[PDB]
């Protein structure tokens, strides 16, 4: 389920790279989705081929990312059982953000559900508590693992990754800085590794890449 | 946004026919296709409706929706559903809230009225579904505050309603034809003979004893 | 087939917008995004036209325009007549160099990259005259009444050209202006009238209109 | 680079099925064509098609997806023409104006395919592929590169199926058949048993499986 993200100084699409989610001129991210590969759509290889920004996610409706105002978000893992409480995770969403919800997938909720807890004004507060709500909803009424969490999103001007698990397996994070593209990539798993090591993101953490550079941060769901 | 479902002896789906068309051949189940490309210009739908043969069948220019042995499809709308959909999701009971996939108001009032008994009641069930909504819309919604023409079957019996809150009501019209040898029902008349207009406040249920209307009322 | 195309400052492509889109921002070569799905509601298309911006770019409503090859791009509203008929002969037409572009089966395909095999990228007025003398010909030959009808509008990444020209006294309408607010030239299949038997020629110098007759 | 074909008492199509296709017989003397450029089992309708209609004679491979129609023939082939894009116009030009029209996209296996149409498929199947093969091959010796063929195809009149699998060096798609008592009918993959052996044909029909020298 590899996904990228990208922030630094504006790149091809492509250079990194379904589904796109990229800020360029608007503070709403262009977004980009179909249920075609990077390769059998055409309008999706002139797209990353043609568009450039300094801020954007990627990632192979229920297809991510999801954006709503100026956010965007996309995640890799599951919650456990999650079909079988699907109306109680719905029924947590704010009425506010309801609106945004277009499909039926895990990951939708937990973005809408983050955006209810305030992640606009407090990410790592907000993802924290969402996670939080929807584990407790399948410990109550779903299965193992209860949630598996790698997720990238952002609000145009940082960009922002968690990995979480409550077990022993967590999907992957790396992070690196590329001199040659001059911005930093995460990613699920490394790619170019010819121009220097990737760093792992450990389970637990949220990395933080804005005005000040690269910083990471202790995570768990909250109280 | 015309519809055109058939009950009768088996036709290739094109005799009669956004786009999407649910069919009943060899499953209790209908097949469902739908897709969001132009029914003109979707190859394969015209190959889908070139070769397959059924007797029992809806097709609309996303609906028709399925779950279990039911499909359903509808034309109009209930007024400022966006501003009240959490509610309307909330009503549908749990054993069929796994169906609901998208976003339509359409799809909600087909599972409410699975909620109601759709299964072994269409017309109270569909009844009580819509009261459910149009109330919605009285509370939190607009006006029109419900405009329905539907088409929906068990894959035996094939039932159309016809109902509005205010004095418009999507148009619905019924034929048999006697070069098919079935029955059509249809949004908006496609010669062999005049179509029958079904009146609104009124529903059409068409079976092994021929069709017959009887009132309906919310 | 209505078509819009413009070329100065760069604006957003819904500012001026089957379905497809070429346009021209960081790459000598064009943008190129097209499918057979109502404008009005594809949402990737909503995402593209409402985000990139462009100087140049040519928008139409493999078998959907534009098309593009190398630096060129190309757009064409009307008909060869009879097309289907002899579309064999019309493909053998082609040069070996431009064969590998064909991708579909359209009379305007084929008139883009005949007009390719005849020069078009160093004389555009002569080479799509050619072209489409040729294509008129075959219908002529083997084909049926209208023997070519065209508006075409094309471009090569700095000059915008359209073009106007019809076998009878019907000729798809093509008009053109300069956009105070946006800073550009609009051209469009629906003002000044670009009269039939006409091609026009927008650059860095201006607008300019000639005879033009196959 | 995957496919199926079936022939015997009507199947779900399901019973026996990136990018995808499938065409089926039923009712008419032509072939119904499903197909598209994304993976099977994700298009909902593929799903409802193939868990829905029946038939018992379908060809199904995992425009430029096979199979092929015109006609009452469909076709596909795993396999290429090697250098193909390099002359593509001079194969093209070998299509016969009758079966021009046909032709819908760029691949190879559609020349193939149309160019066995010019050479009589309809009344000669054996012979007519074995002449569009030896044109093609010849072709790519001349203009194209390595390897000149490589071909296993399966294709069919709605009454009979045929197989063939040929390439002009030592490796060729791989194809096996075999009698399935469960369903009451033959099934014939390639690149999943008999194996047919390469400069063979193999042809399905009323009278049962028989098997024959191949030799373009």
């Amino acid at each position: 389920c590899r996904w990228a993200a990208y922030h630094g100084t504006p790149i091809f699409l492509e250079d990194v790279i379904f589904g796109v989610a990229w800020y360029d001129a608007r503070p709403e991210p262009g977004l980009y989705r179909d249920v075609y590969p990077a390769w059998s759509d055409p309008n999706l290889r002139a797209v990353a081929h043609h568009v450039r920004s300094g801020l954007f996610l990627s990632h192979v409706n229920n297809c991510h990312p999801f954006a709503a105002r100026r956010w965007c978000f996309m995640h890799n893992g599951q919650v456990g059982g999650f079909e079988a409480f699907r109306k109680q995770a719905d029924m947590a969403i704010a009425d506010e953000f309801y609106t945004y919800r277009k499909g039926s997938t895990d990951s939708e909720v937990l973005f809408l559900l983050a955006l209810s807890e305030g992640l606009e004004h407090d990410p790592h507060g907000a993802l924290a508590r969402a996670i939080a709500r929807l584990e407790g909803l399948s410990r109550a009424h779903g299965t193992t693992p209860h949630m598996r969490l790698s997720a990238a999103f952002s609000d145009g001007q940082t960009l922002y990754a968690a990995r979480y698990s409550s077990d022993h397996i967590a999907p992957s994070v790396y992070y690196r800085y590329s001199h040659a593209r001059q911005g930093w990539a995460v990613v699920s798993e490394p790619l170019e590794t010819d121009e220097g090591d990737w760093t792992e993101l450990r389970p637990g953490r949220m990395l933080t890449i804005g005005a000040e550079g690269a910083a990471e941060r202790d995570f768990a769901p909250a109280d």
